[PDB]
């Protein structure tokens, strides 16, 4: 079993249980300034379904579920969401 962990501006703000035969849902970030990214979690899977930054970059990467896949990342948003063991 997995975890995502979503970090934004050097902090953890969420970490998500990928479960294969878990609930598919979205989880909004969006900044003051209006600097957003959509996360979607879709069972034992995750991606940004939706963003606002200049090139679209984590949009475009799609989904992860394995640990050592290259983390999602939104540059432009200081975003990252990199998928890790239960530990
Ligand atoms: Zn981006």
């Amino acid at each position: 079993t997995y975890q995502a962990v979503l970090k934004v501006d050097n902090k953890v703000i969420k970490v998500f249980d990928l479960k294969k035969d878990g609930p598919h849902y979205t989880y909004k970030y969006e900044a003051k300034d209006g600097d957003y990214n959509l996360i979607e979690v879709d069972g034992d899977r995750i991606r940004v379904k939706e963003a606002n930054c200049a090139d679209l970059v984590d949009v475009r990467r799609g989904w992860i579920s394995k640990p050592g896949e290259t983390p999602i990342a939104c540059l432009p948003h200081n975003l990252f969401i990199t998928v890790e063991a239960s530990d």
